[PDB]
């Protein structure tokens, strides 16, 4: 509360660490469905169904231009990519399996890096 503070966690390296994690996700062999935005003009259903599209290139642009106020807002956009993928794709599809794999990959990096 007013004039009563928790000890300050060192967040000075957060931007650099999130960038390293994103680089590792960009270079994963299963990253190909998530590198660029889904083409809303060529994929039926996607625009109406998926209310907040997100992809790695869009996350990279936001990270590079100061659009994440903190760690957690970054993780929210990464998870959104995989939540969108589950909504639109069957678990037993190539893109469906890719999404499950990349989510597992991310969450281990997230825990190891910040927890
Ligand atoms: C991330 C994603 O769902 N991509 C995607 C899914 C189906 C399709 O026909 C074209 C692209």
């Amino acid at each position: 509360s007013m004039s009563v503070k928790k000890p300050k966690r060192d967040d000075s390296k957060d931007l650099a660490l999130c960038s390293m994690i994103l680089t590792e996700m960009e270079t994963h062999e299963d990253a190909w469905p998530f590198l660029l935005p889904v083409n809303l003009k060529l994929v039926p259903g996607y625009k109406k169904v998926i209310k907040k599209p997100m992809d790695f290139s869009t996350i990279r642009e936001k990270l590079s231009s100061g659009q994440y106020p903190n760690l957690e807002t970054f993780a929210l956009d990464v998870r959104l990519v995989f939540d969108n993928c589950e909504t639109f794709n069957e678990d037993d599809s190539d893109i469906g399996r890719a999404g499950h794999n990349m989510r597992k990959y991310f969450e281990k990096k997230w825990t190891d890096t910040f927890k």
